[PDB]
């Protein structure tokens, strides 16, 4: 009941799945409960992009205009005049959660419907991409569009980053981007001792949805893959990062890593 206690303290619903890739030991709490995936989808999106292109092909330059910019464009809003390469867009999407970058990448891989088809091909029957930004943040309780589960996001992040859905050079690019994420310092990273390498992707959406998916490398040992998803009862609810940090501390204890 440490997970239950956190739902009580933060008045939120929590979805946890963690897999120690070294022992196949698992920590779960509502692991199959749907949540809006929010920006966590960006990680899986770069997965599919990497699978479909050579590394050299990421050097294709994408021209775009103000009309491709949406509600949060911290990198893309600076380079309308020059455009950005696919590699630069992958960096913006993963490290800054640039929503226009995600939309431009989605367009290059054939849109939300194409992304869905490529996720089913890697064995993910759960994650349901259907819309672009900004609409994908808008998910009402009980709806399944743009939702996933903690178990499915772990299984899929692991498949791309650590297994055989990508060749080693592409896994390395994806892991490196996620390792240098700038948006995650208050979430999973804040539940993990300084010095352990962490790769993560955050998200936030309606109903106070607040998510983080990560790979954690304990000093030595095989890594852990973790999803912490959360949501609240009201549409305009605020979230609290500290719920994710605290849930992460619980996982690390339950796995005897701290
Ligand atoms: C703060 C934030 C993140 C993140 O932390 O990863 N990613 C982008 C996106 C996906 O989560 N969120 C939105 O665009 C919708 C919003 C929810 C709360 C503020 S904006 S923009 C909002």
């Amino acid at each position: 009941d440490d997970f239950a206690k956190l739902e009580e303290q933060f008045d939120a619903k929590l979805g946890i799945f963690a897999l120690d890739t070294g022992t196949n030991r698992t920590v779960a709490y509502r692991p199959d409960e749907r949540f809006a995936f929010a920006s966590t989808i960006k990680a899986l999106t770069v997965g599919v992009l990497l699978q479909q292109k050579s590394i050299e092909d990421l050097n294709q330059r994408i021209t775009y205009t103000r009309d491709d910019l949406v509600n949060y464009n911290p990198i893309t809003e600076k380079h309308v005049d020059t455009g950005m390469t696919l590699k630069e867009l992958a960096d913006a999407s993963l490290r800054y959660s640039d929503n226009a970058a995600q939309n431009l990448i989605l367009k290059q891989i054939g849109g939300p419907e194409s992304l869905k088809k490529e996720l089913r091909k890697i064995g993910d029957e759960v994650t349901n991409p259907e819309r672009f930004y900004p609409e994908l943040n808008e998910v009402n309780p009980g709806e399944t569009q743009d939702t996933s589960t903690a178990r499915a996001l772990v299984t899929s992040l692991r498949a791309f980053a650590l297994e055989d859905k990508l060749p080693s050079e592409k896994r390395e690019l994806l892991i490196d981007w996620m390792k240098r994420n700038t948006t995650g310092d208050a979430l999973i990273r804040a539940g993990v001792p300084d010095g352990w390498e962490v790769a993560d992707k955050t998200g936030a959406a309606s109903y106070g949805t607040r998510n983080d998916i990560a790979i954690i490398w304990p000093p030595k040992g095989d890594p852990v893959v973790l999803a912490v998803l959360s949501s609240r009862d009201k549409k305009d609810a605020k979230y609290d990062d500290k719920l994710i940090a605290e849930a992460t501390k619980v996982v690390m204890k339950a796995l005897n890593m701290n």
